[PDB]
């Protein structure tokens, strides 16, 4: 899609809803879920706290605190994955992912690991107990962790693991592993370094599903590859898997996840169109004094190999259903109106999640078959229509609830007339007038929007 | 996708196949089918002849000639739709579409109509009988007729009807009806002028299916709208509907047909990206003296209103699975390598059909879940892979069988190791060096390609 302007974003006020702050000043609230107990559950990424809010009374309880979660003040690491077992009454488990110290680490630049872990809910004590590590030794870094964890209708864990920020900023010269897959030797040795920029599919005990796809003949936990920062993952009622992912200066994506599909990153951003992006591989640069011009590979400094999207030799490439946004080679990536925070002016929205609207007895008129996608850098929640079979999008991404807030997650109540949203504690956002602010209207909040 | 160069098309010779010409000098051969009798059936658009070819010997028989078919030497009209009933042993019917005179036409510039008609096959006389018009009074013109007719697994007729050429060449100033929908009053009066740029879905008796989608509050024969020239239509084994369509100077498309979808034409060509196309509506120009610069709306003469793809207020817009091809605004639509035949160098392939390859006992290795798309202007047959659920394409459109021929249709034998192809009798094609020729290697042919490892 074509970018909306700052004035088009500012007009998305959503006057048909009443706003109410439920909780404020949470410490990096991250995942939000409607619980099997009809209460709202949420996580704090920084502390490892798991919270439960009563939707009728607003009271909150710290149900459990995941011990030894590692979070850097300048990092996107900490407590990430969060999901209930789908048959909770008959299977009382909570599945999480988190950043923990790796005692075997030799590399001081990468001291941590990611672990997918199960907890059992104890109703008599109203807390979590009996931790079970399902999959450990997963890559960890300060950037592009992703970590969305869902249980599919096939009763398998689906888990997004980002590209770890390789080929940009502090990890500029590290070789991106999104296209890489494990050898049989690495898999046998539990060497999961290639589990970067993937959607994993695991058995509920953490083992490899016997029906997982193969890559170079190897059947590992990998379900799809070629992802950058997929922070959104959601099943539709008819069993399709929708996803949102942050692109670089352009081409954030809405994807349809298909078994064994290659989503093209870093060789391809968005469509394979050679429009506004090219792959500049800094890990293959002449030396580390080379600068990243931050022109999305359209223009590069001397000494860095660069390839067109159309020149990539990859197989099973799956294009996105929608891009937010695609631009031409003439686009200006050096907009001074954003000051030092140049990235805020880039033609992207930074999707933080993806939620399939289920409807209900008080459903909002015209919201059937929609996907809701919160935006961090624009301070809007997008509404994306699909056809009833979730095979294609219909029309464009409609912005809603414009505010000077970084929207982190969204859910709706069972009746469908109330939306609940999480907002970041701190960071940069685009104001109504297109400039940048770090003065957030509702830092670290749980906000309620009731249809009127 | 990004356009392939002349050198990339030239290398696509497909040395893995043996070529055998079965017939040549056919009179505008159009549709090709593998029949219920395991024989090859094909139509002649110009004559209205329905021919049957024995695959073993290569002998041909004229089974029937549809009477009073209208065809102009400078037109794409004539005998179009052609399909068998899927349970032919219990229902020996053949469904066709064709251009016929409209006796109620007042407009001398548009004297014809399109009719969807059923015939009964008589085994004892080996000919077609008992004609019955299913749906008549459909639009007809010399351009963008399309006319692909298939029977779905729901046993409904699916029919493509093009935009009639409105907003280009001889029909430049006519208002394009691709986005237009009929009123209840018009349906009640069997007034089908809005049936241009559509995929129709009809009951076998030609009536409106009760479960057809609604457009602007009316359920008609319309299944999808917003199409330009959709010449390809094919069902997948899991019941999905794939389609190919000719775009203007850019953005020919492979579409997934979704019930009630709006495919964007003429407001959107390909993706809604404002890249290499804008909608210049000549029917809303100041007067009929305004010239079309043929720059795909990027650059226009003064006096024509232009709407960007992003400025259109649309409902249910469905983007294509793949474009052949998408270019940026800086693209030069006046390539001197094509001389005076400028249209052959435009970033398009002019897809003529779409065929779902089903494999079989002798399936070609690596061709699972592929869609075969013949190209008229490039002289190739594209192989496009999809995932096993036919939900997305995988990779790019792979060119095959490069020759100086206009490929019109393609089918495969039940074993899957043999392809049968139709070529046009006359027209322009791009050569190996990128230039244009009207010297066709195999004019109006039926060609057999046999796989070899
Ligand atoms: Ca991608
Ligand atoms: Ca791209
Ligand atoms: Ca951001
Ligand atoms: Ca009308
Ligand atoms: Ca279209
Ligand atoms: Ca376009
Ligand atoms: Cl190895």
């Amino acid at each position: 899609d074509v970018p909306l302007t700052p004035s088009q974003f500012a007009k998305a006020k959503s006057e048909n809803f009443d706003k109410k702050v439920i909780l404020s000043n949470l410490n990096k609230p991250h995942a939000l879920l409607w619980g099997p107990d009809n209460q709202i559950w949420l996580t704090e990424r920084a502390t490892g706290k798991i919270l439960r809010v009563n939707p009728e009374s607003g009271s909150v309880k710290t149900v459990f605190q995941v011990p030894e979660i590692v979070n850097d003040a300048d990092g996107q690491n900490g407590l990430l994955g969060f999901a209930f077992h789908p048959d909770f009454k008959n299977n009382p488990y909570i599945y999480i992912s988190g950043t923990f110290k790796n005692p075997k680490s030799t590399d001081k630049a990468l001291p941590n690991q990611t672990i997918i872990r199960r907890y059992t809910y104890n109703k008599s004590t109203d807390t979590l107990e009996k931790p079970v590590d399902l999959l450990a030794g997963l890559p960890s870094s300060k950037d592009h962790q992703s970590g969305r964890l869902v249980i599919g209708p096939d009763q398998k864990i689906y888990y997004t693991i980002g590209d770890q920020g390789r080929n940009q900023l502090a990890y500029l010269f590290l070789p991106n592993q999104a296209q890489h897959t494990p050898t049989q030797q690495e898999l046998n040795g539990k060497d999961y370094h290639t589990y970067m920029g993937k959607v994993l599919r695991l058995n509920l005990d953490g083992s490899i599903p016997k029906d997982n796809p193969s890559f170079n003949g190897v059947v590992s936990h990998i379900y799809t590859l070629g992802h950058r920062n997929p922070q959104g993952l959601a099943f539709t009622p008819n069993g399709k898997l929708l996803q949102s992912e942050q692109g670089p200066n352009s081409d954030d994506e809405i994807n349809l996840i298909v078994k064994g599909g290659n989503y093209g990153w870093p060789n391809v951003a968005g469509y394979k169109d050679d429009s506004g992006y090219a792959y500049a591989n800094y890990s293959a640069a002449a030396n580390k004094s080379i600068k990243d011009l931050a022109q999305n590979g359209v223009k590069v400094a001397a000494g860095v190999p660069v390839t067109k999207e159309s020149e990539w030799t990859g197989k099973n490439f799956v294009p996105p259903l929608k891009t937010l946004y695609t631009v031409q080679d003439t686009y200006n990536y050096n907009d001074p109106t954003c000051g030092e925070m140049t990235y805020i002016c880039w033609p992207t929205v930074a999707p933080s999640s993806a939620y399939v609207y289920k409807g209900g007895k008080k459903a909002i008129t015209g919201w059937e078959n929609t996907l809701l996608v919160p935006s961090l850098k624009r301070g809007v929640i997008f509404r994306i229509k699909l056809d009833p079979t979730y095979s294609t999008t219909y029309d464009d991404a409609v912005p809603m609830f414009k505010s000077n807030n970084r929207y982190r997650d969204v859910i709706a109540s069972p009746d469908g007339n109330v939306l609940y949203v999480l907002t970041d504690t701190a960071g940069n956002v685009q104001k109504d007038d297109g400039s940048v602010t770090n003065t957030l209207e509702n830092p670290g909040s749980l906000i309620k929007f009731t249809y009127k």
